[PDB]
DNA sequence: CTAC
DNA sequence: GATC
DNA sequence: GATCGGTAG
């Protein structure tokens, strides 16, 4: 019995049908995604929004089913500026967003195309996929670096309006949100620094991480499984696929999905349903 | 190979 | 990164 | 931990 993701709640707290959906994933190679008919389940899933992280398209050619999307006419792109098939993220819309900007406004991040804020009405959805620190943690210093960074670009976003911010985070926040809390300390994705980083952001901002709000103590939860020693048979799983929400959302708030039959990657993925 |  |  | 061990560009 370790996890099956309960049945879709389509209303807010106080009532209200959910009026926007919005599905983030990881696809860990866009094409590759793809060919594993990846599609055929968002096509079904029908998102009013779509985003998603490791695109890695920088070959200035995106599939052709892409423009077979007549729920998600509005696409947008950010991938890096000197990197071939690597990272790359995208932001896919059934209405027109305000205004569709990239990167977090600090030169020294924006260059591996990680961050898409896409302005609407009511809100600012901002998707991610954060720099990994790697193996080794050979990275880790400049992971910190981000992390501060990202943090204070996003507190100013959410002064003007609302802030949604889906994606991969790349970090299991408390020891529930992975299968090894104790046997990973030092690996790269659950590191303290790391996992300070993310309290930071949610206490900063302020912002609050949808499903551990309303699922409080439900574990063995996961987004990511690493496709080695067939960890995703035995649920041996991350939770790095996050919906941060403002706290003024949280009445909004109708239901936070962790979409984990869904196949294509390495992460599965994850859904939220607001009466906007 | 490499970063995942 | 999960294993032993 | 020393090892063994999946991947899309
Ligand atoms: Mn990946």
């Amino acid at each position: 019995a370790l996890y099956e993701d309960p049945p879709d709640h389509k209303t807010s707290p106080s009532g209200k049908p959910a009026t926007l959906k919005i599905c983030s994933w990881n696809v860990d190679g866009l094409r590759a995604w793809i060919k594993k008919k990846g599609l055929d389940w968002v096509k079904e899933e029908a998102p009013d929004i779509l985003c998603l992280q490791e695109t890695k398209c920088s070959e200035n050619k995106l599939p052709a089913e892409l423009q077979e999307l007549p729920g998600l006419s509005h696409q947008y792109w950010s991938a890096p500026s000197d990197k071939e098939g690597y990272s790359g993220v995208g932001l896919l819309s059934r209405q027109c967003p305000l205004k569709v900007s990239y990167g977090i406004g600090d030169e020294e991040h924006d260059q591996e195309g990680r961050v898409i804020v896409a302005e609407f009405d009511s809100f600012v959805l901002v998707t991610a996929y954060v720099p990994n620190a790697g193996r080794g943690l050979v990275r880790l210093e400049y992971r910190q670096r981000w992390d501060e960074a990202f943090r204070k670009f996003l507190k100013g976003l959410a002064s003007r309006k609302p802030l949604v911010l889906c994606g991969d985070l790349n970090v299991a926040h408390e020891e529930i949100d992975l299968r090894n809390p104790k046997g990973n300390k030092k690996n790269a994705g659950f590191t303290p620094q790391e996992r300070q980083g993310f309290g930071e952001l949610l206490q900063a901002v302020p912002l609050a991480d949808s499903f551990r709000h309303l699922y409080p103590n439900t574990p063995y939860a996961y987004t990511f499984w690493t496709y080695m020693m067939n960890a995703r048979s035995k649920n041996v799983g991350w939770r790095l696929d996050y919906f941060l929400l403002s706290h003024s959302l949280l009445p909004a708030l109708c239901d936070s999905k962790i979409r984990s039959k869904a196949l294509g990657s390495d992460h599965c993925p994850i859904t939220l349903y607001l009466a906007l």
